[PDB]
């Protein structure tokens, strides 16, 4: 990518405004100010998205110009990086056409009999004012659907795989188990043309391991449960390590504004699982329709102000250590507003 | 114990997934995440069950599998990790005598006249779904009583004998003393069949001191005081003392939820004191007979997630440094939910 | 400036109370106690106004002798360090006639159409108990307008230079942009008399380059964001940057209480913009004749506890290690009182 | 001192409990554990009461035998370490005699005519079951008195030498001032006899130039006012440097339960000043007679957790390194209950 | 592997020398003491062998005893980590025919014509009291060959196969290069059955590069050059990043003594490459036959000391943390004696 | 420039071997390793070049190719880095026009009577297999002379402009003076198209005392004089701070080796001033026309080990952090050899 200062100096020759060139090329000097992503990481403390800001660079373009295009799996790539979550109370047919029109995707949930959640994906599968639709090869709406790690849910995977399903979700709390492995492994000998995503981890042993059993994707997230984590340090753990092997990540849950959708965004998830903000509109068992623009005008104002053309643009300024954070304390989280 | 690296690549052999064996054994690669526990409190702030977490690990069996056998003392062992405090709004003979059959054990309060004590003793000595029991050599069920460390407890301490008590617990709140020292002396000296639980410590200066004295386990735990610890920090440093003898741990107070039970035990605890959690039941003067199980398969639950098979193997995984911790700064604590 | 042990020595010598001069000249020692600002803010928290105290220094002086005297520009001095925001609930013509006799300066809002603006300008323009006025060298009092980077607003700068303008502040979010920079090029160009204040900034690359597009002043500050920075560590780290270039700052916003402004100036901002206290009183769309005193009195206080004869000693005593900070965790915000 | 280890080797030869004296003679190892005072105050963060504790010691003693006897200045001491504050709140003659008779001593405040603080000292002067009684060489009870540091006060200051008071202090918010170092000059070249407090003070400067101009003790204590400090943190550091030159510290606020008074005594204040407990009882303008024994009984049992005989012993533990302190996040202060 | 806890307090059942087991199971305590190999090379400073010593462990088993069997490539292991440089001064057909026979191998060199070397290699492949010899599927000597990355050598590395050659060693000081990249694709492509060792590398990111390229095995290694590394640092960095791919480290140079093959030994390389040693003796261009096992029996007795049954068990308690490293300033080298 | 990941990336597209583009543009993974310039100097130990090495790169380019064009002033640039020092053991004209036909240049020393330094210059700039050559806008050779800062270098400097030399440096032990600083502003007012280069500095203090004065370049380097600095952190502090202002630096002592000029270009040096390497050669007071090719072919293979096409992208891979470092302790200075 193009960084700041060479944005900037290439920007700076468009009016009448050498040697310098000779001593560094490109990198012609920015004050050194707040953390990178590794130096805010390499510390003790588990950080939520409230406990950091992403500090803002050098602005080259117009907001409504911001690429949000982003990986789903290895294959999948989505127009928008917004996913229904695998939620009974969120996400069935309607719920799943309107993601997929609004260039996103739905994951249809799992609390329902073989037949009914096959039924659903099918009338997803049969469904010029949408550009930004996410369709397959056949022009048809992609859609996810969710499957266990029990015995009985093999026979639940062909039913959706004759509704023509497009990518399963592994649904668990702790994904990193010989029985979601085992599973990984048949879904890849028996329907070597599906994708799948990995139960939840929030770790990279965890993420290892299913990486391992061959996954194209990650769900990374997890009162009384005595295990988890924090939902940045999460997501920034297990994005850099998984992006070792080109597989992309799915940051779900902590998510409640804009601002945590642009966070989880920057430290490495390639999509977001909007799990309640969709719960309570129109489509669930306001409208999506008319809510989802708002969301993707939101982040198109968060990548520009951080100065990224891009969501690809904004990981690799993140990676590259030209993106900085800084560290807020809880009377600098109060001062802006988050309780 | 089996490592989760050895778990994962033993279990890997029996589907058909050289030289990474001649580099390093069995010790097959993990990423490097989290702290170890002596990372954790290698640190000037005093930590709380409430500011860490315990990182997922890997899954290979089933939770009612799990093993919850652990050490009361140096010479009795108990079926499950769950004591009764010695406070007289909770433990009298018919709670002693429910905590006993679920395999725990009930340590009988002494804000009584001692022949009152004495009688609800020998009440649990002479007492269908209650495979776990504690039992001694004379299949009778177990019994603790408490005493202070005043001379007139000389007495009531030959009644708890008569009685036939099992177990002594010192009950002060400050239990490095000459007074408790020259109580564990004369309880070795005039019974020497008896084990002595000491006082209460918070620091391993203290735990010597009582250690010393030929104590069979320790209590751990601490606005008019001034004096005092932080619960998480004072279990782990009075533990990792403490083993250096072959003496085992109480966790007392600071205990509130399964998740709690779950920390104590992972921070080397072999048992924890239900304080006010067994008050208000049909026991103390819910049910325990459906309370108790309650918490059991909360705990396997929670060390199903750990990916540890027993509290023994859980304890080992933790002072290996295999086990791994994440700190929460207050925002991660609200974003999980405690207040 | 005369340190603390400098005018303590010097002023020992007026009553009858060698060698330690030859040992070393005036610096005659003093113990080492708190943090510099360097020492204060080289760590990854982010701090805001109450995350820190100014430690106490030597007085030698009467509050009512300290000279508030700051620059908002390279060319503009007032003699108090207090501007009214440009908010269209704050300053029109009666508030910016108000702050300039009081010493300070008002920027008159935008919210309007360009003629509505260049009026209220021209009364500014037109208008022995008030020594502290801000006056031009034509004895006008001095004002401020505010200016956006579209397009259409070379025409509102036109009619504001007709009305008699003094100082023009760029009003952006996030003023380190493309559009901003050819802004402050243009007025640079077609105005060579006219004082420019940039945008808004929070790190030191923001600065540089609105710094080198030739700007006179720099505006520090910035939940739906995802943007932004801990007030009290943006002030510090933009004015030491701006400060190596004789640039001045502005601390806006972040700002409530005397504490807020004594704290702001002492980390480097020369002027403070009053945002929402001098709102709800007489003047906006109490009295500003009668708060602005009080404020005074209050910042005249503050650096006499401090010890500073004068905003611009302050300054000079927290840039050489002299002026000593102390971070408060948030328990100790609490003994003072703050939520 | 005797040292804990010392304590506890020469107590166990009490009862049938070579080589390890000849190792290392009377140290007798001690596990390490917690941080000494040193190493709490070693970092940024400026600490409360409610930000530490202490860690429990060795018991070898009864709480009734503690003593608590402490210097109030260079020449006066007192039987009890509680001062009632010079507030027209808190303390007139009835009030500074029940201080007194219990073993403390009371300062009448100044917000009078100076013919009336004289006659309210006048009163105090000419006033077995108190024991402790604060006296002077003529067995009449001790007085303080407070005086300002205007012109005026050298007229009520010689009222107050006729009326036979025995100690002074210089009432001051910021004590570290040309003002006040002439009027503690003016004291002691006047009236010789006369002991001096000196201000307020928070930092190790503002005490050295104050010690330096000959004070017998000093006050330590400090949302309008942008400099001061956290009060654990300022009782530490004033009272570490006046140490070097034997000058006694008073701890003045944040002080509200026994706790505190403890703590403040722990981190080397030689007396605390009560402000507000004082107030509303019987003796301001419950009854003292009554109250300050629920106080004194509270500072022995917490010597006595400590393992401290006296208050001298305290301080000593707390300067050698003996005595241990921990920190608290605020997780660790809600689970012990704060706020 | 069996860590030296478990293998002593196993041990200790086999003479007359419970609660312990339920604490921690088989982790039965050890004193901390030592660094880690990640944290002695957690710093700036790199280091050779000299500047570290392994510290000694338990010892439940005779030298003759240890296992010295490693990996050469992914399908190829010695019985003898030892292998003679591709020097024109060390290795021709009766150096390589030596080398084989003592259970380790050779690399011919190539500072000949392509024929000569072929015809070396032929040389050793037609070639009891030899038990740890190293043979091929057809019972014929191993041979090893150098090839460099011009386009020339893709001739000679044809003559080479034709001769029988079973690992090839791309010879270059930079082996990070498109050159020996398409060298690499190149011999994957036309000799699939071929295993190559890579170039020479120093850092993870050039072991990447070339572990990508398709390479079995990496060559570790680099007065007026200003590139390089230690060799220490270099053997433990590219060997840590290896050892995630399951690929062996052959450490290359600052090899002296059986001090320094243990050290690099320890670090994990999978074998040893004698570049001088070997040169001046009766097999180069001693003697082989009886310098080799000098070297053998100090490495055995350099792993008893050690108390590792084998180098593998070796390499895993490396990399688990339970051997344990201390770093020597130069006085401490001397002390030792090294120059 | 292309990092290593985009021309590994770039260049893997040439031959058979999506969604890693979408996770994060080109910046594609490389492994942590070694220190960044600015980690390597962020210590309180200052280095010369013996003390690190520069990690090796990726190499996609031939040796030959490597370009060596850099910037002596703002307004001259060289076709080689080397420079013939101002010692009058070195650099009259049959040196200066040596070092000008290939492409770097001479100073000309000023051991000698004004007209000898004149007359020298006029016959270098009186004077196609020289390529390389260094020649002005009139095709005459480029000439340097040395003048120092006393009264009667006025004089002096005026023969050296009427024999037309090109650059001027300012010849002192320490180059922050008032005396100096008068000849800076004296030639730049007197002379106004003559290039200065400043003195001696080591701080960037000194160096900006100087770019303020108006100067063009800076000569960086300083047995009992107690003022001094390392070398390698020399170079590297004035460089960083002088290319915020794109002011070229020489490197100018401490060099022995071609590898302490890689060493010395890498830091951010421009160019490096041959002292005595120099001295003992044809032209002085081998031969140069022999000598400096060697040179320049030494450069051009440490680039290449590097990964650099040019030394300015060089300087731009060590201010971006791709450039790695690390430290060598003494013992491995002497693994390499360097006394």
């Amino acid at each position: 990518h193009e960084t700041a200062a060479q944005r900037y100096s290439a920007r700076l020759l468009q009016a009448g405004y050498m040697a310098d060139y000779l001593i560094s090329g490109g990198t012609g000097y920015v004050p050194e100010d707040g953390l990178t992503a590794q130096q805010l990481f390499a510390s003790a403390d588990g950080l939520t998205y409230n406990d950091f800001l992403i500090l803002p660079g050098f602005i080259d373009f117009i907001a409504d110009e911001v690429d949000l295009t982003s990986a789903l799996t290895r294959k999948i790539t989505l127009k928008t990086p917004l996913i229904s979550s695998p939620m009974d109370t969120v996400t069935e047919a309607d719920m799943a056409i309107a993601m997929a029109l609004m260039g996103g995707i739905g994951f249809i949930h799992h609390n329902c009999t073989p037949e009914f959640q096959a039924n659903e994906v099918r009338k997803v599968k049969k469904f010029r004012d949408y550009p930004l639709a996410s369709k397959d090869s056949q022009k048809q709406l992609l859609c996810g659907a969710a499957v266990g790690t029990r015995e009985d849910d093999k026979y639940r995977l062909d039913l959706l795989t004759q509704a023509g399903v497009d990518v399963i979700v592994l649904d668990s709390s702790q994904g990193n188990s010989v029985y979601q492995i085992a599973m990984v492994h048949y879904i890849k000998q028996k329907y070597p043309h599906l994708q799948v995503i990995g139960g939840n981890v929030v770790t990279a042993a965890q993420a290892k391991n299913l990486i391992d059993a061959g996954v194209d994707g990650l769900r990374v997230g997890m009162e009384v449960m005595a295990c988890g984590r924090p939902q940045g340090t999460a997501v920034y753990k297990v994005a850099e390590y998984a992006r070792r092997f080109g597989v992309p990540i799915i940051a779900d849950g902590g998510i409640q504004t804009v601002g945590h959708v642009v966070k989880a965004l920057a430290l490495g998830a390639s999509t977001v699982m909007m799990g309640s903000l969709l719960a309570a509109t129109t489509e669930a068992p306001g409208s999506i329709q008319k809510f989802v623009p708002y969301l993707i005008a939101g982040i198109q104002h968060g990548c520009q102000d951080i100065g990224a053309r891009s969501l690809s643009v904004l990981r690799s300024m993140m990676y590259s250590g030209e993106l900085k954070f800084e560290k807020r304390t809880m009377s600098a989280q109060i001062e802006g507003g988050v309780h």
